[PDB]
């Protein structure tokens, strides 16, 4: 009967999903080999309750259950974005626009650094394993997609890296697969800011012994912020503190000086090496494919210690076709920072969104026509201005098409977006290519093309604003039921619908 | 037995039998209310409304059937209304509908058969010149800011040369002008001269006979909406589709032959020198653009004939999905597949997704057949676009999208996935700058291109470059395609046992 705080406590997050009939406790035996992933895919794709696998083949009492689909969508009556809202402590019926706007509001709140709590107050310290007890291959790690390169333990946990300084601490979410009984490999240090952390340990001669922690079931607000392209120099932990209104509670690792969320379900500790590598991938990814390929070497992470809760739970994300966490979190958090960038640059943008149906490749910008008309500009000048602002930033990396639409389009409703897309831009003539900007390595039309090795271009800005809308008012009828007819007539028809004979 | 392809009233009966028709006996206003009710039904794929009590109607003139080819629930067969136009099983898929139309082109055409007037329901009531009062009919005002009441949204114009050598069944929009006249753009700019001059060549330049028929055999309204090749007889193709001749009777005031079981027949003459502004009309792309009015020739109604309790079928175009998408779009797709077959292109199927407002044509490419061409994307996009945009089939199409044969092009979930993930913006799009633009496309009509009417089309390659060489294997990461059939079955079998509903 406690007051639940789902942004702060992963177990409160599970409880609120229980209370909202949005979680199935599966007690049948489920195989981590493919069965988990297929069940989650069925659930994602019909917007069904999240599965909690309590009986995985090969699990011990404490290691582990699996919570699938932590930010999948659900039925509209419950609040279809409820799982995302719960990562922020918001009402389950909060809209995605309200979620984005709240994240922007939190950039103005007091940032709060983490607070250390007594280890006796830290559930993640209930059980502690030393090196000789580390046995990664005995864990019920899921094999999520056919042809995945291995079992991906890390799809919804948080990597922690820090300079020897302690001046810079990074929380991130790169995928990670199990290599053998003692090692993991993943793309944690691909982004340049995280590689610099790694380099700072090499400068002291620890290039093969960079400490890391990997934490599962962290405060949901922390996993969300770890998935955000927040500006450089902003501390992730302190922004999480701002979202929660309180500091993240942390404790020190057993084997290094890193601090981990005290309520983590499980914490893996060790060191990564810049010299020792192993082939990584492939992995079924956010654009809906597992592509077969030679595979690429990635740094090796050696696990040297572990700590975990009783009856620990591994949160799992199984990416693919819409809609999963790579769309509801990665795409919508890019949209959040795209709205921020618009506000800071003075562009006349009301909202931004990355439609799930476009696999987080399309960024829709809803343009305030009053503001646009005051610029007294041309589509070509505006498309250049917009593309130049976005495609040279961390925010624009994953985005391959920016779509400009007038303020009469609900950009959160793909029915309105696809209509505006097909009817308001001339193919090719209304698209401006950006040939020189960094391409997104994962986009399938990039990775399956010669552009995978030049890594430049293949982006555009698409103008779906009518020419007249750059200049003055343009009054047209939208020919559907709700927008096409007098509101009182719509009322009368809705009120008499059953009297007519309809269900 | 019921023959819904031959008989409009059998068509209504089968929808009733399939729990897919609501008889509305509440009084409904033809001014906006009919249109609003049909939009609600289209957009949630609900039963067709049959308005039996229109404000201002007489006993016989008329009821309105809305949404005659709208979509319905999947368990009923979501394309059942279209299937019934052709006499096919209600659960027939759209691919099977298209392939049936294609097979019927290879069948012996069957010309119409004249039946006696006593056996023609459309002759049950006859109104001569002195009883024509079009303003007394409960014609709908379908969209806000339409230019007038549109009587003709789901009927059939019939025109013919005096030779009786050229006959045309067509579907241009028709607006009521006043108590005696209608207006619309029935004659295309490619026929205007031969019809004008041929009727002028007997002193009848301003007196071209026409008939306008409603509630025709559903196979005929379908064929009338189809861009079949020039020179093909619409009536004889309808006959091949039906497996029997269409029964016809002659008009009262001219020698045109009309379907004997038509609900209503309007007849008269056209004048080319006398014009009236027509439109705007809410159309296939989802807009009324206000004040846009354009001059059209004037049609004088001189006689009318109709059944007891006559029924006007009505289409109310707008946002997807309505007849401009399920019929106009899919019939362009049908002819697009025929053109692929005749030109030797390696195309399995063609479709115009309803969500793209009949502006996108998806072509499902046989990857083996493509690889045998030993070609490149640039060459293949050029070849495809050149073939399609020099034909009448390509007119309404502004983007042709090429996808591999792993895509179910009839499912927009797979289409949008392939579109966004398999083409590089701009780089994988070939513009066609000189081909005729579609006058109605909003990005054309609301731009300077409306004056030039060339270009603004493209072919978009959504086939991975390597698929031109070999059909490389990748995993599609969803439930039904991503996992072995045995696992999919087991998960579905155990779903409720897990605890799901």
């Amino acid at each position: 009967m406690r007051k639940l705080n789902p942004a702060l406590e992963f177990r409160d997050f599970i409880q609120v999903l229980k209370d909202e009939d949005d979680l199935i406790e599966i007690t049948e035996e489920i195989d981590p080999n493919l069965e988990v992933g297929a069940i989650m895919r069925k659930a994602y794709e019909s917007h069904l309750p999240a599965p909690l696998f309590k009986n995985l083949k090969g699990a011990s009492k404490d290691l582990f259950s699996i919570l699938g689909c932590p930010a999948g969508l659900r039925s509209k009556e419950k609040g279809d974005h409820g799982r995302i809202a719960h990562h922020l402590g918001l009402d389950p019926k909060t809209t995605i626009k309200e979620i984005i706007d709240y994240l922007l509001e939190c950039k103005e709140k007091e940032p709060l650094p983490p607070i250390t709590v007594p280890v006796s107050s830290a559930p993640c310290k209930t059980h502690i394993l030393s090196e000789e007890k580390i046995h990664l291959q005995s864990l019920p790690t899921p094999y999520l997609h056919v042809s995945d390169g291995g079992k991906y333990l890390q799809t919804y946990g948080m990597w922690i890296l820090q300079t020897p300084d302690k001046k810079w601490t990074n929380w991130s979410i790169a995928r990670g697969m199990v290599v053998d009984d003692k090692h993991i490999t993943g793309l944690v240090i691909k982004p340049q800011h995280i590689r610099q952390i790694a380099d700072s340990w090499a400068a002291i001669g620890k290039a093969n012994e960079i400490p890391f922690a990997l934490c599962f079931g962290v405060p949901p607000a922390a996993i969300l912020v770890s998935s955000m392209p927040i500006p450089e120099g902003v501390s992730e932990s302190d922004y999480v503190g701002a979202i929660l209104g309180e500091s993240v509670p942390v404790v020190k690792c057993e084997t290094n000086d890193l601090m981990v969320p005290a309520t983590s379900e499980m914490v893996f500790e060790g060191t990564l090496s810049l010299t020792d590598t192993h082939l990584e991938g492939p992995f079924g990814e956010m654009h809906g494919y597992v592509f077969k390929s030679q595979g690429h070497p990635c740094p090796l992470y050696t696990v040297k210690a572990m700590s975990y809760r009783d009856n620990a739970i591994l949160p799992v994300s199984n990416p693919g076709l819409c809609t999963d966490e790579t769309h509801t979190l990665i795409g919508s958090l890019v949209a959040t920072e795209a709205k921020e960038l618009a506000i800071e640059s003075g562009l006349p943008i009301l909202d931004a969104f990355m439609p799930y149906e476009a696999q987080a490749l399309w960024l829709i910008l809803k343009v305030d026509l009053k503001g646009l008309q005051a610029l007294k500009t041309t589509p070509e000048e505006f498309c250049k201005k917009v593309g130049d602002i976005y495609f040279r930033t961390k925010v624009g990396v994953l985005v391959h098409e920016i779509i400009l639409v007038a303020d009469d389009i609900d950009i959160f409703n793909f029915k309105e977006v696809i209509w505006a897309y097909v009817t308001r831009h001339t193919p090719v003539a209304d698209q401006m290519a950006f040939d020189d900007v960094p391409s997104f390595v994962l986009a399938p039309f990039v990775s399956q093309s010669s552009r995978s090795k030049t890594m430049k271009g293949g982006k555009c800005v698409t103008n779906c604003i009518f020419r007249q809308q750059y200049e003055r008012s343009f009054d047209y009828i939208t020919c559907n039921f709700e927008k096409g007819y007098p509101k009182g007539l719509v009322d009368k028809v809705n009120e008499n619908w059953k009297r007519y004979g309809y269900k």
